[PDB]
């Protein structure tokens, strides 16, 4: 058996808080220097049919900095495509490397690779979620509390498109009992079905959600948060579309951060286009922790991968006995015995 | 000197059962967690200029279990091409890396690489042959066997196109003393001199070879291998091209393996096409040992790599006393001794 | 804080010859079979904008070989590009791994690479300069000085176009007191502005510098250079256009060759085109060292590698006792904490 990290729907808040303390704890580790050798020999495959630069060098960082390895598997150096489908791919690349990754175009090639694998299988971001975005998101807000404030009493407002992003954040503050707002235009907000998940979420957590387009809704956010506008990679908007949806009502400058509250620290899940959804004074300034989000990509991979790898181990022990047996047989072949 | 695994027509039938017993040695080793680090801190160049999934991420896995690291060298990345020849490529990551491998378009490429490399090199496949997926073969035919039968006493049919995956299995299964058949269509057999290598082959072994058209011929096959039909990645034959050649004829469905024999296996080197070569039927089913293949391709890789770096070791040995006076320099000078 | 290698204009003629000393003493370990575990655990982004053998894998095989790992970003596999700016990714990156590397179109995009990164850059090339390729080379002149010569009684004679490595080799030798010339014909020939900065290295050293379309010029060289003529690889040369301003005054070949001296080696960056800056007979010849050369494209990688780090671990100490703090909560977690 096996455990994957595709959406946070399937982790409570006990399990996301687990997480981020097994993720800071490693963390604080090697920002002193001591590097834990938590996957020795490891091996980590990773399929990226995107561009990236945070996940997939957090990715590969990560498993060295943990004694391992990480594979880029990029689209057409593999024969996945046109010669082989994600099945088969999953199927056999769970006999070649101990965990798998994967950023993909549609959400459905993340779910079918974590079902037809045997080893635990990380969603490194879909047309429909981020869930390791959400871990790193985390993990800065809780590094980043307002003074005198818990994380449940936090006001996390989204500016902008409803994007895979976009929905994760909300994902993740109701999952942790947050208060969560999607500031959005008609027709880019989150739709119905993303909302009702969110209520769902809320049942539970006690936290609260609200989609809408009144200016007056980032007033009183801990965290103010945005990402780019011009949609999904394969099929972007260009400059004119996407300034004639948003700009200047969502563009995130000096004056809506004020308006927000002269504490509310600023976020971008990066990378940024400079001058539309946030100006350089915001990105750049006092309040905005973006590039520390950015490290925290990093923090929340590691994590990740030594919680999935802790846990396949568990579920799949090493026989010692079989294991002594197997050194010493193979010592004793290396020693005594020679092609000739 | 060194030694190349350039093709098994280089290599006796007891060198490659020692490369087959070291190959399972290691796997069962890392099988039960116990990774042996036998070449720690080595570099392996691997040269792909056509797509692969197993070949590559085996090379790459076994370099990380073993304690050194793979080099992912794709076209266009470096400088062979335009700018630079195989030869001067060849002299020149000879300085640069540890141990060579390469999966070249035309076979004369990675003739070229290895007569060139003052260090080991490895084909990974060229429109000749295929011989890592040879050892692969082998060792799942090995571990797979028949009840009752000896490696020997074993029919292997390759059915369909005259591929270098043919020819090889072909190459390894007379080396080792089998009883061969490819059963393919007129037109898409193996040739006169693929013939006459494997009558070669048969001489020394005792073994026998059949290339027919002959559907009888699968009858009593212990092992019933297949592969794509679209041919050489630079000039596929279309889907239309292809079926019209062969099917239904040479599809290896459920009625095929029924006539082969209730206890026949089938075999894949993958990737697989769905619904020509086989049916989703036969490749998951009961008698389906591909996946094991595939896992195999690692098995088989670590063993070579092990097998040829330790041949160039014993062949090239490091002096000892210099070793500790480069080691001791290295230390005073490090210790002692300033930019400033 | 912390120091690049951009250009070796920011270093001393006693800082390049500790480089020079610490890159040959690394080597001396590596070549008899001891790997100095220096970069444990540390990770390099390699972001190559144009093709590479040797600077690539020498950067690959240097991590693996020091106890680290190296990243090849290559060019859209990242986010650099429309979606984010070289600002951007050098902030972003410096979070992300521990010292980066840069191969460039644009001289600029280094530079600026370096002065937004908190951690060390290292320039790869660019249009402007090649400075890994003068330590290289610098450590090859060493390692083959004429019998009875000192390095600063040497001449380096470069034949051809005034390439990037063209005026490189320029800085170098006129930066260790050598005596340097640049023949090339009119039109290709270093400019003004680069001659002045000859000039003031000249002025420190010692050393001297001619830049000159007269064939007598090579009589007495040490050391004979070359390089392609093709120019710059995004806007190349064609053969006729090269061919028409080069060939044959400035081909390479035996009769050159004994024109410097019988004594006189033979260096080439590589990669070469045969039979256009330098025929078969002198590349492949008795006074070629140009392999050896490529040898020492790693040499000096491993040692600015460690120098770098080195010098940024100094200026940024790790705490000890935080280190060890944090290493007995990660151990208390690890061992007493879980999910459920
Ligand atoms: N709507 C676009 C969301 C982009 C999220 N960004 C990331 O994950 C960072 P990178 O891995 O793309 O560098
Ligand atoms: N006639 C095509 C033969 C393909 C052989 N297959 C392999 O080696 C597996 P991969 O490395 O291509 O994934
Ligand atoms: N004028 C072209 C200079 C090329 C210099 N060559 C190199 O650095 C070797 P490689 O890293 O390109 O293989
Ligand atoms: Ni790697």
């Amino acid at each position: 058996m096996k455990r994957d990290y595709v959406t946070t729907e399937t982790y409570t808040k006990e399990e996301m808080h687990y997480l981020v303390d097994l993720s800071l704890k490693i963390k604080e580790a090697i920002k002193n220097g001591y590097y834990p050798q938590l996957l020795k020999n490891k091996s980590l495959g990773m399929i990226f049919q995107q561009s990236s630069t945070r996940t997939r060098v957090s990715f590969e960082t990560a498993m060295e900095q943990l004694g391992g390895h990480g594979e880029y598997l990029a689209p057409g150096q593999i024969q996945l495509g046109g010669h082989e489908t994600i099945e088969d791919t999953s199927r056999v690349l769970s006999r070649l490397v101990d965990i798998l990754m994967a950023r993909v175009e549609r959400h459905h090639s993340i779910v079918d690779l974590a079902n037809c694998a045997t080893i635990p299988v990380i969603n490194g971001m879909s047309d429909y979620n981020h869930p390791t975005q959400e871990l790193g998101d985390l993990c800065t807000m809780v590094e980043h509390l307002p003074e005198g404030k818990k994380l449940e009493d936090c006001k996390v407002v989204f500016v902008g498109d409803a994007t895979q992003v976009c929905f994760s954040l909300g994902l993740i503050t109701t999952k942790m009992g947050m208060n969560f707002v999607h500031f959005g235009p008609e027709g880019f907000q989150l739709n119905e079905e993303h909302q009702a998940k969110l209520a769902k979420n809320c049942e539970v957590s006690g936290g609260s959600f609200l989609v809408t387009d009144d200016a007056s809704s980032v007033e009183g956010a801990d965290f103010l948060y945005t990402d780019v506008w011009y949609g999904l990679y394969e099929a972007e908007l260009s400059e004119e579309e996407r300034m004639k949806v948003f700009y200047p009502k969502y563009q995130v400058n000096q004056e809506m951060m004020d308006r927000a509250g002269a504490n509310c620290k600023f976020m971008h899940c990066l990378p940024a286009t400079r001058g539309e959804e946030v100006t350089d004074e915001v990105i750049d300034g006092k309040n905005s922790i973006c590039f520390d989000e950015a490290e925290n990509r990093l923090t929340s991979i590691r994590g990740l991968l030594v919680y999935l790898m802790n846990d396949y181990e568990a579920k799949n022990p090493y026989d010692l006995i079989k294991q002594a047996e197997a050194k010493k047989e193979l010592e004793v072949f290396l020693d005594t015995q020679s092609i000739s």
